[PDB]
């Protein structure tokens, strides 16, 4: 049957839904907005459940109300939810149009303790994120971060239990980093960043310098520093001595660096994820992640954006498998931020290789056997764009004699506005839904598509850096269409 080739489609809600003095401010509005999508088969919305808003009070001061209004108004509208904790600032990436910031009182910590920021070398804090440096340091009035950010999960639990049990909630996607996703904010706008600036390395607050330090002492070379060649922001790899063809990075020392600079994300990943299946554990929801697709330089043998990022990732060395292995333990999903663009849509002098680099990530994440998602990166309302995102939702198009042997777990569609319901616009979307489920009518029972959901089952046994790392190997991606079999045309 047909219906095994459907790929469910969600659509974000907009950002700041519930205010930043948690309040649902226009119920009635939203509920328009939401009939309309139910009416065109959307399967279901994402939300930011935006930790600066509920614990904004104080230490385990939460206030859950107005997400109460919300996820009850989404029920009631026949839709599905993805709810992401998010634990980061809205306000300094592309298209955040207002501004989230993390709680007052931890801001107010980092009045005195300017390091639990992502620093840069020139010595400038980026408070939209807590750094991975201070995890597990107990100075936030006793707890550490990820006490924190596991405590915030267990209320959310207990207190939507409700709508846990109904089955609303779908997946749960845990904010890792800036915009949610696994990453170091090496590309700042809120900092002068411009695209396609190869980025600024994020280590240089006391607490990852002092690891790196002791690191290099433990490798026998405690004269090593952190990079001081890297250039900033808006660089050019050539013009750096990092970079560089024979530069730096190429080094003992430079690889070195590099892997112990990613090797903080992948245990960041893992130890929140640990707390995010303890607190969910048996409920009716999956884990997700999101990783976000950084496709300049992509096509030039450094690959800067994507290591300024931690994504250690070489024409030699997969830097994203081992984030799919490390996936697998806690059996979540990876939800890759790009999925809608086009090689010939970039400027040339950024070497952007976006349709390659999802070939890659997506193949790696079916390789380690482990459920793939993604969402479109920019405000897209072309068939073009749709094609594309359908074309990689099903790398080998539709299997009329059963379930096709690749397919995306699921998309979601960045985002809700009034644009995207003006009638042109929506006439397009509805036929891109009608794709993404191929040919099919909206089909409300998961299970009719082989996606039931089981209540989640504790993580597996922790997988050593060792094994991890074994995934960098690199392999040959899956075979892709050159272009989908279920376009959207016009
Ligand atoms: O982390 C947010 C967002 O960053 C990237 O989006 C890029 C985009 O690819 C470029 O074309 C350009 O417009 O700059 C944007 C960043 O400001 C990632 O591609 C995306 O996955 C991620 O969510
Ligand atoms: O509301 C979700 C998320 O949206 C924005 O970040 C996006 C980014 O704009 C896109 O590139 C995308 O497909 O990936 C990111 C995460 O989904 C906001 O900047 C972020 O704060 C918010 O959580």
């Amino acid at each position: 049957n047909m219906l095994l080739n459907y790929v469910p489609v969600y659509v974000m809600l907009p950002l700041g839904v519930v205010n930043v003095d948690n309040v649902f401010e226009d119920p009635d509005g939203l509920k328009e907005q939401l009939l309309q999508l139910r009416a065109a088969g959307v399967d279901g919305v994402m939300v930011d459940v935006w930790w600066g808003i509920i614990e904004l009070k104080g230490p385990k001061q939460y206030d859950w109300r107005a997400y109460r209004s919300l996820l009850q108004l989404v029920q009631e509208c026949g839709l599905t939810l993805q709810a992401i904790m998010s634990f980061h600032q809205c306000g300094g990436n592309v298209g955040d149009i207002v501004n989230i910031p993390i709680p007052q009182w931890v801001l107010d910590i980092g009045e005195s303790n300017h390091d639990i920021f992502y620093t840069n070398r020139s010595g400038t804090r980026n408070k939209e994120y807590l750094t991975v440096g201070v995890d597990n340091e107990p100075i936030f009035h006793g707890r550490t971060a990820i006490e924190i950010y596991s405590d915030y999960m267990k209320s959310f639990r207990e207190n939507m239990s409700d709508f846990l049990e109904s089955g609303l909630i779908i997946d749960i996607e845990v904010g890792l980093g800036p915009a949610g996703e696994l990453r170091y904010p090496s590309y700042p706008q809120s900092q002068g960043w411009e695209f396609p600036g190869i980025g600024e390395f994020q280590c240089y607050d006391k607490y990852l310098k002092a690891d790196f330090k002791a690191a290099v002492a433990r490798a026998g070379h405690p004269e090593w520093e952190l990079p001081d060649d890297a250039g900033k922001y808006n660089d050019v790899p050539e013009s750096t001595g990092f970079f560089k063809s024979n530069g730096t990075y190429v080094t003992e020392k430079g690889k070195f660096f590099l892997t112990w600079y990613s090797n903080k994300l992948l245990n960041h990943g893992d130890q929140i994820l640990d707390e995010a299946n303890k607190a969910f554990l048996g409920c009716k929801v999956k884990l997700a992640i999101k990783v976000s697709g950084i496709h300049w330089w992509y096509k030039v043998e450094n690959h800067a954006a994507e290591l300024t990022a931690g994504y250690y990732n070489l024409n030699d060395r997969d830097g994203y498998r081992p984030i799919a292995r490390m996936l697998s333990r806690h059996h979540a999903i990876l939800n890759f931020t790009c999925l809608e663009m086009r090689d010939s849509e970039q400027p040339s002098d950024a070497k952007s290789g976006p349709q390659e680099l999802v070939q890659q990530v997506l193949s790696g994440g079916w390789r380690e056997d482990i459920r793939v998602a993604g969402e479109n990166a920019l405000p897209r309302y072309d068939a073009t764009a749709y094609n594309q995102i359908i074309l990689n939702a099903r790398p080998q198009g539709v299997n009329n004699n059963g379930p096709p042997k690749l397919s995306m777990f699921g998309v979601t569609y960045l985002r809700l506005s009034d644009d995207l319901l003006q009638k042109s616009n929506f006439n397009i979307f509805k036929k891109f839904v009608l794709k993404m489920h191929a040919d099919q009518d909206y089909c409300a029972n998961p299970q009719k598509y082989n996606h039931a959901i089981t209540p989640l089952k504790p993580s597996a046994p922790k997988i050593p850096i060792e094994v991890l790392l074994e995934a960098t190997k690199p392999t040959l991606p899956f075979p892709w269409l050159p272009e989908t079999d279920m376009k959207v045309d016009g």
